[PDB]
């Protein structure tokens, strides 16, 4: 019926709706730090997340997203592997049910405990809708999050998380600030990908920071209290909401350090 995470519905009956789960530029992937190619060419990122104005936050039935005001260029990206300038969308997670899973991406088959994505898309196509038919319509920001100490800027995440316990569920949320969100460095891998969710379409580049940032066990606790269903509906919590890794194919992961 409609696609989820379940036994039923998970990221293998992805294929019966939509064909180009088998495509040749799927994600996540794994990424094997041995035989990535370091290119000296790839420039440092530049994030520009200072006039950054988010509006709301809501619980789509698969993840939690938080969105930002897209209408002109106040939080973008460009630099590295990317020609453009790309407006921040919306950011959202993938986590899991246990501590040793949740990441889509791994790094030499380890498994994080969430993963953040900063969706942006690219300018020169208009809007969203057109951005996601392109092979470079999508710049996607990927932060693993690993178990430890509490992380302060994600505070406020997870205190409005009550309220829109549900699917279709939604609440304002102004003047959060994505830049408590970074881990210090912005070394990176990159690869062209697509959508880790239907239509999984391969419109994105990839950009997966080498350091991870770490959330306390408490914070990511609250994650796992979300719902896949809507009010009134049998309760299913919302955990595992990850693809695992897809074949490389003919792709080569390049990284911007050594
Ligand atoms: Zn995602």
């Amino acid at each position: 019926h409609h696609w989820g995470y379940g036994k039923h519905n998970g990221p293998e009956h992805w294929h019966k709706d939509f064909p180009i789960a088998k495509g040749e530029r799927q994600s996540p992937v794994d990424i094997d730090t041995h035989t990535a190619k370091y290119d000296p060419s790839l420039k440092p990122l530049s994030v520009s997340y200072d006039q950054a104005t988010s509006l709301r936050i809501l619980n789509n039935g698969h993840a939690f997203n938080v969105e930002f005001d897209d209408s002109q260029d106040k939080a973008v990206l460009k630099g590295g592997p990317l020609d453009g300038t790309y407006r921040l969308i919306q950011f959202h997670f993938h986590w899991g049910s246990l501590d040793g899973q949740g990441s889509e991406h791994t790094v030499d088959k380890k498994k994080y405990a969430a993963e953040l994505h900063l969706v942006h898309w690219n300018t020169k196509y208009g809007d969203f809708g057109k951005a996601v038919q392109q092979p470079d319509g999508l710049a996607v920001l990927g932060i693993f999050l690993k178990v430890g100490s509490a992380k302060p800027g994600l505070q406020k995440v997870v205190d409005v998380l009550d309220s829109i316990k549900t699917k279709g569920k939604s609440a304002d949320f102004t003047n959060f600030d994505p830049r408590g969100l970074l881990p210090e460095s912005l070394d990176y891998w990159t690869y062209p990908g697509s959508l880790t969710t239907p239509p999984l379409l391969e419109c994105v580049t990839w950009i997966v920071l080498k350091e991870p940032i770490s959330v306390s066990s408490e914070q990511v606790l609250k994650f796992r209290k979300l719902n896949f269903n809507g009010e009134g509906e049998p309760e299913e919590l919302m955990v595992d909401n990850w693809r695992p890794a897809q074949p490389l194919k003919n792709r080569q992961i390049k990284a911007s350090f050594k």
